[PDB]
């Protein structure tokens, strides 16, 4: 059926075809919603590849033509005597790119056509991942001035010569378990930065921690490397007014790198993918320094704030939140690290939610996710119905490493 | 089947099985989640197996199922619908089915209070007349000086479709809205058509930013007539800031009592057109949304700049610093004025604490994520932590179309 999202802000209404061509489950069924869930062959390949290649000839107005014929053809040979196939590096571009544009979950979107795509399947080595890395980080980086990537390593082949990056972001501080029973650096990251001794590592055990990189190659065991401190740009937090912001001494890094996720393109599978944007403020701000189970610093700046902390109706922690924020992106802008703010973040998901809907026929969206996590409904998002499905290509989560590696 | 929702804050898992017995379809399907979208007279045949289900958990939540008292209601119920097309609720269950479907309300975050709701049985009521006394008193009995207390008030239930009672307000104290030629609106945007409407039926608009709107009630599916609620009745709050001498100066206020007035009560496959019920206000409902949002008053620009924040850029974040100053306002008046009303930190906590203890004794808890998380420090708030399972349980509250799009004027 053709369905109908509406703006209750601006009553535009607009329809919704592009669902019609989902192929995987949601989580949803009719009787119930899973909406807010975190975590919801050579006959299965060639349909896979079909259908891939269809839309690909089909962007290129090349559909039903010779060439398209030929290469259905080439691939349905490839298959049949290897099990698999080879992408061309324009189909890999192309896949990549769109897997970005089918992400539900990335307010981000109306950047997906400027993907740098780098073509790392010739690598054989953790060395040799190590070195694409590097030059991923220098590249995207760009001296502060960020611009968008992923890197690609070769595709899955018998589930035994996986290559996979056990960071969860190519940087990340690392988390100690002390005596006190606290937790000294990033909590969520405990349990890796234990991997990485049990490995070899010699943590400084301190606050900001710059994890070092635990790289697979053909499912050989990972090896670590300290990336090169003069490639990891980093930024010192401090408040434009708040003269003592400076004494917590927080700081955070200016990129954001996803990297133990799967990219499915035709069928193929790339279990190390690792790609970057930049960061939108709210998510060092909110999520990184606020949480409870992070950072959580919303008492300490409370508390230099000297507001009221006896009754929650005096809204201190939204007091304090927001100055937390106003210092993240003060702080990156006068470092002139790219940035934005979830103000201008949410208006340009609306634009490319438009855009995709008269050019495309939908845009499938995660409203819980997409909405920011504070201000919620003074950004346009807030406002807007979403429609959340799969389409291929696309970004799958995976299993960590070491809960499935086979030393 | 066991159904796992896991807290990422502190790691509490917790099994779901009560969903088992959702009827009513979500709008989701196993290809496509509406999670997000706002809006996803019976036959004797689909009547009575409806009348057993409800009858069937209410004997069995007072310790009953299957005892002589149970068997004989539903063989009285059985005959009084196959001669008579329908059936009438005793008093009990009436209160049963108000309480559970307040308690089945998956949007609503202020459930941990659903056993304490004052059912008020208006199903003797034949006029408009009649039904203005009832709202009056229910307005009176739930301000209660401004120590709020929960209640409803249940008109007659459909009969054939013609007859309906119908509350044509969507809360019983909103104020009007009306459009200016130039394009400008005066008062609240939200309510112009409904102002409309009243001017219309020959309410004397004071056309100002603040009037409460008269009550335009159908009783019997007749036309619906017009009632000014006694002004002593509706107790209001002036806003003003702890320590911003200037905010009293924007004029700003609001009703103490929020009333929702448009839904249908479904219990037992009887459906109540008419059931206003009403509770006490979550601080943001007003700060952020009923002042905020742009399609409302949208005070944020005068507020920033009485601030004097810096508003040449999004990036200095003056639209979320001002919004949380008009939520410390609104928070302030209502505890100084004595007039109950809870923040979205404490409303929160509380839904948590009501979410698990639900789940151990009742099997499970529908919530809807999108409306529970509150409008604004959305991951400060335990709730956006939660993954929750959205699904409908009867009894149960539902919307309905508005009355003057169907009405058949007389
Ligand atoms: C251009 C700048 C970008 C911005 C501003 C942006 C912003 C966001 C934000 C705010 C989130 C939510 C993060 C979280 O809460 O964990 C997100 C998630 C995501 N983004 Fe983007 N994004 C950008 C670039 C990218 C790129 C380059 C790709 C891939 C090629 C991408 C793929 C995704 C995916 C797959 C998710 C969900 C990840 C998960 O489930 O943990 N994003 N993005
Ligand atoms: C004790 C005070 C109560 C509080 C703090 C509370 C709070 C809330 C809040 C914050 C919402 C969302 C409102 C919105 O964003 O539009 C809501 C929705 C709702 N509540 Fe409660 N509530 C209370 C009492 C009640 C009562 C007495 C009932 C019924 C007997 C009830 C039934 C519902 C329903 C059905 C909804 C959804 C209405 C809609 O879809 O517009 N609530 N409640
Ligand atoms: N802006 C981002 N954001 C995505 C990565 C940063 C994000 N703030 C983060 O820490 N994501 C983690 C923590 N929670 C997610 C999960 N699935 O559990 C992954 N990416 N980009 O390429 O520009
Ligand atoms: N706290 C409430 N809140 C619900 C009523 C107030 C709410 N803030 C409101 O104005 N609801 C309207 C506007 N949006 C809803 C809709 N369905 O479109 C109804 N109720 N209670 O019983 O205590
Ligand atoms: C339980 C709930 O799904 C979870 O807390 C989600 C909510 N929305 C989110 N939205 C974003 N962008 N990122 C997150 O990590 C989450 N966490
Ligand atoms: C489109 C989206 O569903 C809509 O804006 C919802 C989001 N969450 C909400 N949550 C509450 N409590 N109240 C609302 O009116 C809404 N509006
Ligand atoms: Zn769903």
């Amino acid at each position: 059926r053709f369905l109908k999202v509406k703006n209750w802000e601006t009553d535009v209404v607009l329809t919704d075809t592009l669902h019609l061509k989902s192929t995987l489950e949601t989580g949803c069924t009719e009787h119930i919603c899973m909406g807010s869930i975190m975590l919801p062959t050579k006959d299965q390949l060639f349909p896979l590849a079909k259908e891939f290649l269809d839309q690909y000839y089909s962007s290129i107005k090349r559909f039903g033509s010779k060439a398209h014929m030929d290469r259905l053809e080439e691939v349905n040979k490839e298959i049949e005597s290897t099990s698999t196939y080879q992408l061309k590096d324009t189909e890999l571009i192309y896949g990549a790119k769109h897997a970005w544009r089918n992400a539900s979950r990335c307010v981000g979107r109306i950047q997906w056509s400027k993907l740098q795509v780098f073509d790392a399947r010739d690598c054989t080595t953790a060395h040799g991942m190590f070195n694409y890395i590097c030059n991923h980080v220098k590249y995207a980086t760009n001296k502060g001035n960020l611009r968008s990537a992923i890197t690609i390593f070769p595709q899955r082949t018998d589930g035994k010569h996986d290559f996979r990056v056990w960071n969860s972001q190519l940087i990340r501080y690392a988390g100690y378990k002390q005596p006190d029973g606290s937790t000294l650096g990033d909590p969520a990251n405990v349990q890796f930065t234990e991997i990485c001794i049990q490995q070899g590592w010699k943590a400084p055990r301190g606050r900001f921690d710059v994890l070092p990189l635990l790289l697979q190659a053909n499912g050989n065991d990972p090896e670590l490397f300290q990336i090169p401190p003069e490639l990891v740009l980093e930024v010192p937090i401090r408040h434009p007014k708040f003269d003592w912001f400076k004494d917590l001494g927080l700081k955070w890094y200016g990129l954001p790198a996803v990297s133990n996720m799967l990219l499915e393109i035709g069928g193929l599978e790339f279990s190390a993918c690792p790609f970057s944007g930049w960061y939108m403020g709210t998510e060092i701000g909110v999520r990184d320094y606020c949480d409870n189970s992070r950072y959580n610093i919303l008492e300490e700046v409370a508390k230099k704030m000297d507001l009221d902390m006896r009754k929650t109706s005096s809204l201190w922690k939204d007091q304090a939140l927001v100055e937390i924020n106003i210092a993240v992106l003060y702080s990156f802008q006068s470092d002139k690290v790219t940035i934005v703010d979830h103000h201008s973040a949410t208006e340009s998901f609306i634009k490319h939610m438009e855009n995709e809907y008269r050019c495309r026929g939908g845009c499938p969206a995660d409203w819980v996710w997409i909405v920011p996590p504070m201000s919620g409904s003074i950004t346009p998002v807030f406002h807007q119905e979403m429609l959340n499905y799969r389409l291929t290509p696309s970004f799958e989560y995976q299993p960590d490493p070491w809960n499935t590696h086979v030393w």
